[PDB]
């Protein structure tokens, strides 16, 4: 009794020499939520990092680092969400080598 289920994808570029690129947020001011794990593939001649980062109500004091890790040329990685629940959060993709960083980002969604 296999069943089809449905998750997203999206395709993204890094630009190098420290580009940063969005892959997912969520902003959760009144109450706060625990976020969505991806995987990333990275399709990219270069590596990239991953980071699962969070920020306090308002934003005070900018983003902080909760999850870092770096993704060499055609590996896939997966990015589990911190167990524990933001006001702000995002995950981004920083390319801080000299190629163009190109990459697949498989989020992990919500299923009962």
């Amino acid at each position: 009794n296999i069943k089809h289920e449905t998750d997203y994808s999206h395709d993204w570029t890094v630009e190098p020499n420290g580009g940063v690129t969005e892959v997912d947020s969520k902003h959760t001011p009144i109450i706060p939520e625990v976020g969505r794990s991806v995987d990333i593939e990275n399709t990219g001649r270069g590596e990239l990092t991953i980071q699962y980062q969070w920020g306090a109500p308002f934003m005070a004091g900018g983003w902080k680092v909760a999850k870092s890790h770096v993704v060499q040329r055609d590996e896939t990685y997966h990015l589990q969400r911190p167990d524990n629940a933001f006001y702000h959060q995002r995950i981004v993709v920083i390319n801080n080598g000299a190629s163009r960083g190109f990459c697949t980002i498989y989020y992990h969604l919500e299923h009962h």
